[PDB]
This record gives C-alpha cells, structure tokens and sequence, in this order.
RNA sequence: AUAGCACUCUGCAAACACGAAAGUGGACGUAUAGGGUGUGAUGCCUGCCCGGUGCUGGAAGGUUAAUUGAUGGGGUUAGCG
C-alpha cells in the first residue's frame, strides 16, 4: 500500500494492510502490565545504546509449551501483537480455556488446532520431532524438553526437517546453520504468519521514535575521548574500523561457548 | 540526526554492555530478531589494484615456555699412600 505525497514526510511511506485482524480489545485476562526499562540495568547505567521512548504497551500471556494435550482447540480470532512481529491467535478449548498461541501461516477462525503424540499433521498442531514427517517445514522449536519453542518464533520463520539418526533430530535453520535437536523435542507444523512484515518502509524518523530507537552517532563525529574512531581535521578515517570498547567490526568472529559446539554440524558459513 | 542502502558479528545459558562476584540489561525478544561500522530522500550509477596492514581459512614443515631430568664436571671424607 502506497501513501499519496501530500506532505515530505508521507511521500515514502510504506504499510502492510490486513483485514481479517480483530479490532477490539485484547483478551483481558491474559494480559499484563510490562515497563520499559530505557536500555537500563540494576546500576542505572546504560549497557544498550539507542533505546528509550515508545508508546505504552502491554504484555500478552503467550504459551509456549503447549502441554495441554489430548484436548482439541477452536480458533476465535487473529490479533495483531505489539510484543513481536507475528501475529498471535486465541485458542478456545473443548473445556472453556482459552490461551494465546503463535499463529502459523494460513490459520483463520474456525480452524482446529491440538498437541501430543497422536495429533494429525495439520499446521498448528504441536507434535514430537519423533513423530514429526522428514522433510517438513516447522516452527517453534523447542530446545530443552518441557522449557518451551525458543527457535523461529519471528514473522515469516520456519526451519526444515532433514533426518533423523540416533536420538537427534537434523534440522536446517533459516540463517543456513544445519544442527541436532533432541528428538524428544516438540515443534509445531508450519511457517510463521505475518510473511510480508519486511516489506514496510518506516518513511520519517518519527515513525523509529515512535517504536522506541533513539537515534545513532557515528564515532567518526565524536573527539578522542569518546571513541577510537574521533578526532581529526576534517574527514577522515585513518583505521580499521572497531567498536567504542575497541573491537573489531569487520569479518572477526566472537562466538566463544565451548559446551554446545557438539550440537552444530555445519556452520552456515561465515560465522 | 534522519527515513532508505550496504558490510559484518550473534543458534540462545546469543553476541554485546555494567559489576570484584552474586547478578542485571539485551528480552519475558529468537536470524523478517539483536549488536557494531560506514553512507545518507529520490533518478542514473558505483571503474582498476589482495604487493602492504588487518580479517577469514589451511599446513604440520622450521622456531619457541613452564614441566621433565639423560649425561658431564666440581666440594666434602672412610680408606689407600
């Protein structure tokens, strides 16, 4: 959808339409206050940069484990979610719970959503990696078993099932790493909703305040004292380039865990 | 500074930051996400060089630390003179 340039700060405008989101008020009893924090810690100061601002939100309940099994859910309605990228859909249980799932691609009102062993291969439904088809493509992967989906949970996200050897699970990941899950893990069937969500174009700087970024300063614009890249007459560079606490920010690598190097096979590449 | 663009790092007990540690922010987020760096709407575009410094990947050839202690040479005295 295209704004029409009737000021400078519309011309560029970009907006993902969806019409089938509900309008009114979220579910009440699963939600709660949430408070920003300013990019503070527990000493005051600021270890994130660039954060501050925003509108007020709330936090939505979301479940991530999916432990009510056997128990066949309804879905009422697609919400739009201020926390995340995906939208979100309420879940209406055969026996009047309701709660709050990530929403698949595809998934309206009216459809039928379940968990375990012996649920059918339908997308939303939450089965284990065991049970899982080979060469599915899922979402919400969950890590440690019980903790809940921790793996391709944005907007879009979805991983592919490759094979299956001992008691791990072979999946490929969207950033191209290919790793070993535990088959006992959970995931669910299919790809994340919300798939256009990148194609949005912000058009003014108000548009980033209003999400809460505040804005970035260059080291090249700063003195000495406040960052290697400051100083000089004029432009110029005259390093390579490194962070304000002096690492480097072009091709060096920092990963540095030794306990789960076991897990990951094929490295997407240049890590 | 900015919306837009690009490079790069980060598989989650994430990278990164504060702190002596416990712990806290990142985030009650999960690669369409998060940090760093440069450029700066838009239109047309963005040529050559990897010798130097850096970064990434190899090699098991040469050099090298703590550790180890084979050999060789002295000091001393039983005794022989």
């Amino acid at each position: 959808q295209k704004c029409k340039p009737t000021s400078p700060g519309r011309r560029f405008v970009e907006k993902v339409v969806h019409d089938h989101l509900h309008k009114g008020a979220p579910y009440a009893p699963l939600v709660e206050a949430k408070k920003r924090t300013g990019g503070r810690n527990n000493n005051g100061h600021i270890t994130t940069r660039h954060v501050g601002g925003g509108h007020k939100q709330h936090y939505r309940i979301v479940d991530f484990k999916r432990n009510k099994d056997g128990v066949p859910a309804v879905v009422e309605r697609i919400e739009y979610d201020p926390n995340r990228t995906a939208h979100i859909a309420l879940l209406k249980y055969a026996d009047g719970e309701r709660r709050y799932i990530i929403a698949p691609k595809g998934l309206r009102a009216g459809d039928k959503v379940q968990s375990g062993n012996d649920a059918p291969i339908r997308p939303g439904n939450c089965l284990p990696l065991r049970n899982m088809p080979i060469g599915s493509t899922l979402h919400n992967v969950e890590l440690k078993i019980g903790k809940g989906a921790q793996l391709a949970r944005s907007a879009g996200a979805s991983v592919q099932l490759l094979g299956r050897d001992g008691s791990y699970a072979i999946i490929r990941l969207r950033s191209g790493e290919m790793r070993k899950v535990h088959v006992e893990c959970r995931a669910v069937i299919g790809e994340v909703s919300n798939q256009e969500n990148n194609l949005r174009s912000l058009g003014k700087a108000g548009a980033a305040r209003w999400r809460g970024v505040r804005p970035t300063v260059r080291g090249m614009a700063m003195n000495p004292i406040d960052h290697p890249h400051g100083g000089g007459e004029g432009r110029n560079k005259g390093i390579q380039p490194v962070s304000p606490w002096g690492q480097k920010a072009k091709g060096y690598k920092t990963r540095t865990n030794k306990r789960t190097t076991k897990m990951i096979i094929r490295d997407r590449r240049v890590k």
